[PDB]
């Protein structure tokens, strides 16, 4: 039988996130991940005839016509014999995209793979009911929002995500007091993060022209500097009466993408690029839809499992913040060193475009280990409809 | 370095395919794809506790919820443990799932996946643009079909696949006539098929319940019966009033779904099951969209290479019916020997719902072959967006 | 100051009566109009210049364009130097438009007037919210039946007109059993008088082209042909579940059209035209919404105090049959001989197309009473939003 | 023979006019029908009681429920005994309904009645096709903005009204210069009469009530202050690039409503009522659809004709301003002096809700004639389609 092979990331880089009808909302999902495809290749140094796929994540694919993976490929330049196909595992997507490239590598079906997630929530369509083609005939129909039906209401119970992360909630215990004081530690790094040039290495500008303009969307603008203990403790609950979840201490809707270069190590080496770290393992676990804020455990523990390792060997982790809830929650079962956690900043402050997330989180991951050389690197987070994936990475 | 698995294909089936409007069309993507996911398990005898993950391609995503491919995992009964992701490679989306199962197989990730795929293009929606969400303020808009808009038109080009598929005409030289001829030749087998019982094995029946009535759909009903040449030869171009293409020589929209158990070889043995085939190599291939028809020529080249194999070791070969014009050019520039080739009628008898027929033409091909006890099959099909897929298998 | 002028009706004119999807399911309203419009000019005799106004009727006027009366004029072949004007008074809409025809001439600001009223409520539109315009933002929205909203719903309850005619049932002890003896009768007279030929003198035949072939609609669709008491008294409540109103003791929703020519009574004879009625009386009548069915009790008392008449000295009454209900407790107030009503039998079985029923009953009214050798007619009909008009006709 | 009766205007009140999305949006048509029916009859002094009938205009009646009119009467607080009905003659449909109450009341059908006009053009909604009803089945259709299908473009020619006004000034030699200076005078003569105060008297005061604000609405907001030849002269044309016609000689789109109490004048004195002024006569002209913007030039002669007048014996006139184009046409053809037209300025300045402008014309034109004390007074406005309507006053 054949030898699995080694796998490495070679580039990362993200566009910034934009917030719900903000910078980014007339530039489309595909302009957005055509722009880090062509990027990361650019940052790798790989020569762009090597490029054996592209695999690009994004959950939102209503009306953005045939394979969007494809569609970005071509747009970003590369040639039309490079094959790609788009992934959907929801919030997951970004990094399922990751570990599927990361797979075929190692399984000697390629080498060179560019791998990612895009989405644009601004963009986002309405929807006619099938009953538009057949007809109404009489009486009402619904237009149905796209970024609820197939982004953020749970297709098992019908309520929104918000919910799943109250019943985290209350199952784990995470107050409300918790998770706005979380909130406002997310927006302080983050703060700091992109004050200090942080972010600047990782970030490639996006042009957005305009018919009244051109400019340059180069800074993460969902971010909400000033943020105060009383400002937050202030806000309604955004989904229950009596709940704990707000807008304060969730992630929002953002636009954005990011994208890598992932390449057979030995082949890394021979073409002489540098290989900025090692996928070392992944896994996806699941969980009830319910709690599906819960993912990151079953995904966590195996993907430690299968790289030999235990949690406290990790140096740095981001475990995207999609709710403050499930993130303490999480957080909690597995016994997190927080110090060690999202250290620049997640998704409250940062954003969350659902299907670029789990890549933006690894780009933000591997370039904050080069800052602080760092060895052991772990990125997870929670899925919709109850699933979880996470990702080990050990830097050369 | 870990060593490579075997892969084998433990359970193959579909729904038999509905015509637009037909006899599927009140059943959603995903009941029929819970359907066939069920069906495969149970056909399989595999322990459903044992299953690791659902792949599932689905092309029309719009309005179905996240992930559909969880959600008819779900529907179909296995534990919430078990994860999912969906896949859409366009018309190739369901053999490229069974490929990605194989793949995590062989690398270890996995040692049982469901795999195949799912669509109901009756139950298509429509779309409204972007601008619904943030205001059409003066002026008209458009309302999209979404079969056309994300299935049937390139994206690159902005015109049908039929169109694509004139290009293809010209470029090899394939006539009317020539076009003609196989669609009979087609509609043929398929009928001496269903009379025979050939595809008894493979499909599991719909139950379709109405009210007025509630029946068991169990045959194929794309068919066009007592075809003859007369009739194809009347019929007027459909894409290009000067054109080859017409209703009669290329496939239709429709629904359906099909699904396979793959397995890591050793773990079929233990658990006392029968591998029915081993999957040999899978491959992809790019070439430009306004010649996607041709996908299927540098899928099949890879994927013979890869298995150590010519074309002419190849048994029984399943080669998409997406137009004549295509799949006769495909054969053409090959040098496919017909008489092995859809041996039991294809697509364009059959019927093409697009995010299921790669998985669909795979278990069709599996069949054929137990039937004739045959030992080589290849299965491939062209990709809107200007892709091949491809994949050997080998019985046992 | 001059004297009040006395007006004549010196043609009438309707299209047969179409099912709701039936044979003028594809014709518009204003093409309706217009051949109506031109029917009723050729058969007074009357030189076509010499048209002052054209008013119509037309309660659903969505989507049809500016001045759908103005339209169909011009669509009838008037000169554009001829106005007109739309009216909308729902039901009563037809009617009315005759009445301001009548009160235009009788004040001498016209010689010549064509009135009537136009309705295709088969091709109704629905309606997106002012919300799509300035933006849904985020969240689902509704999608509008027009026939419901402008229509068949009344705009100070939001319920239906069916709601209404319950309230009167109750009001006045009107039982289903009352209601389905009464519709039983209407669809037998109804049957009888199609037959018969009672209506070829009053229709104009429409041409209806399909992309397909042609043919001529000549003949009242709605009636159903064998009612019997039993089937009728079978049904469910169509309104309340414990309501007494039915799809059978109530009209449907139809398409059609009707006009008339009203001219000076001086100016006729000039022209050596003959008058065919003289207009008498109209008047309109207000009353609760809840209560809209019995609007033709006021009106109908104003009109003959106007006329200096007395209930009785009326030889012939169409009271429109929008629902038994409602038909039935007018009658019982007013103490209508029944069997001088609806002698060609109403609306339940011929249909009710809501904009021109209120001159189709006129025009069926003036040849009832030609046929029958009478000489006093009253039409009267009831107003969603709580109207009703009458117009009292003597022959000649 | 009964003999003609005069009828008196009694009170004459308008709201403020609303731009485009601006302080009245949020205000239904109704709403808006409603405050200026209140506050007419409180003006006049009138016993409510004693209204016979409500006559508005309404043009975007899409979506707004049945008979608008009657709903905006019974917002008023006036009693369901009183009857009332819409009136569409598109830009002509508020002045349309002022002639018909007068005509009522001569004829002696009726002693009181409100009349007027009103339009929330801000608030109209978008429209699906027929299709909608009947099912797309397959392919694209069309989401169709109101504003545009039913109030301002042609029916007959399928282009903006704004294209008439390219004909008419091409067919009169009304040159762009010529337009931007009349455009120029409106917007310094309407400036003139806000600083003067001069529309305080007949405006009444409408309380705009959302969550986000509470303010009341009493001052013109659609004219532009320290407008300048320079820079109406640099505007690009709006409906043709070697145009003449721009957004600067043109009225816009705006919300607004008007009406007025009509009395026979015996009835008022004995009420002890003051009539402000005697409805003298009044007229409707046609001409070619596309050269509509002329139809004030045949109702204005007719209008004149029956009031035994010539055009100098009118002391102040009010003609619509829609298009500079045509206003200027207009007078050019008529020999206006302009020194008497628009004197507090006209629509290109004020706005143009259609439905409400054919009253609103009248209101300014009667509390002038008030203030500079003039006896003979005309309104009259162009209509889309191709008609023309007009009306003569006569102060007392």
């Amino acid at each position: 039988m054949g030898a699995m092979k080694n796998c490495v990331i070679v580039s990362a880089v993200r566009t910034a996130i934009g917030s719900f009808n903000g910078s980014l909302a007339s530039t489309s999902a595909i302009d957005l991940g055509a722009t880090v495809i062509k990027a990361a290749i650019e940052r790798a140094k790989i020569d762009s005839q090597h490029v054996d796929e592209v695999i690009m994540g994004n959950v939102l694919q209503a009306g953005l016509g045939q394979n969007p993976a494809r569609q970005a490929l071509l747009k970003s330049g590369l040639a039309e014999t490079v094959c790609g196909f788009t992934v959907n595992k929801v919030c997951g997507s970004g990094l399922k995209s990751v570990a599927l490239a990361a797979q075929a590598i190692q399984a000697g079906q390629a080498q060179s793979i560019v791998a990612g997630g895009m989405e644009n929530m601004s963009l986002a369509p309405y929807l006619l009911d099938a009953k538009a083609r057949s007809g109404y005939r009489l009486g009402d129909g619904q237009v149905y929002d796209v970024i609820l039906r197939d982004g953020l209401m749970c297709a098992t119970h019908g309520y929104h995500m918000g919910i799943t992360a109250e019943n985290v909630a209350k199952e784990y215990g995470i107050t409300r007091e918790m998770q706005d004081e979380l909130a406002l530690h997310s927006q302080r790094k983050a703060a700091a993060a992109i004050e200090s040039g942080a972010f600047t290495a990782e970030i490639v500008p996006v042009n957005v022209v305009t018919r009244k303009k051109t400019f340059v969307f180069s800074q993460d603008e969902f971010p909400k500097a000033n943020s105060t203990a009383e400002a937050l403790g202030a806000l309604r609950p955004a989904f229950d009466k009596a709940g704990t979840v707000t807008a304060g201490n969730a992630s929002g809707i953002n636009d954005g993408a990011a994208a890598l270069v992932i390449m057979e190590e030995s082949a890394a080496l021979a073409a002489g690029l540098t290989p900025l770290a090692r996928i070392k393992s992944y896994a996806s676990g699941g969980v009830p839809p319910a709690l599906m804020g819960m993912g990151p455990v079953p995904a966590t523990q195996k993907a430690l499992q299968l790289a030999g390792l235990q949690l406290a060997d990790i140096d740095l982790i981001e475990a995207n913040e999609a709710f403050a809830a499930q993130f303490l929650a999480v957080g909690k079962n597995l016994g997190f060193d927080s110090e060690k956690v999202n250290v620049n900043g997640g998704a409250i402050a940062l954003g969350h475009p659902i299907g670029a997330s789990g890549a933006r989180i690894l780009v933000t991951l591997l370039h904050a280990m080069q800052a602080r050389d760092k060895t052991l690197g772990l990125a997870t987070l929670c899925i919709g409809g109850g699933q979880g994936i996470a990702m080990v990475i050990e830097r050369l």
